[PDB]
DNA sequence: GCCATGGCTAGTA
DNA sequence: CTACTAGCCATGG
C-alpha cells in the first residue's frame, strides 16, 4: 500500500468522527489496518492545509494528551476548536492538556 | 549505506 | 502519577 493511498484512507477516517467525540494515532492507525503506523498519523495530520474541512483536531496521542507540534507553537489552536466542542480540557504543573479518555474517547 | 527527526505507543521502573 | 527506554517507520539531508 502505497503512501498516499495511506494518506487518504486516513483523512477518510477523521470525517468519520462525529462532533466532540475523538480519537487517538494508535487507534486510526490500526483501523485502517496499518496499526505500526501512529507515527505516519501525526505525520499526516502535519501535512495538512489549516484552512482544511476536517477534524485534524480531533486526534490525539493515547495519553490522551494534545501533542507537542513545536513549528506551530499554536498546538494550542487544537485545544480551543475543541472546547468548541463541549469538552472540558485542564492540565497539570506539567501544564499539559488532559481529558476524561474513555468519556469522549471514539468508540466505533 | 549513513544519520537524525517527528502532532506515537507501550512497557517497565 | 511521572520518567525514562525500546521499539517503531516515513521523510529528508
Amino acid at each position: 500500500m502505497r503512501m498516499d493511498e495511506f494518506y487518504t484512507k486516513v483523512y477518510d477516517a477523521v470525517c468519520e468522527i462525529p462532533y466532540g467525540k475523538v480519537s487517538t494515532y494508535g487507534e486510526i492507525a490500526r483501523y485502517v489496518g496499518m496499526p505500526s503506523y501512529a507515527r505516519q498519523v501525526g505525520q499526516a495530520m502535519k501535512h495538512l492545509h489549516p484552512e482544511t474541512h476536517v477534524p485534524w483536531h480531533r486526534v490525539i496521542n493515547s495519553r490522551g494528551t494534545i501533542s507537542k507540534r513545536d513549528i506551530s507553537a499554536g498546538e494550542q489552536r487544537q485545544k480551543d476548536r475543541l472546547e468548541e466542542e463541549g469538552v472540558e480540557i485542564y492540565q497539570t504543573s506539567l501544564g499539559e492538556y488532559k481529558l476524561n479518555l474513555p468519556e469522549y474517547m471514539w468508540k466505533p
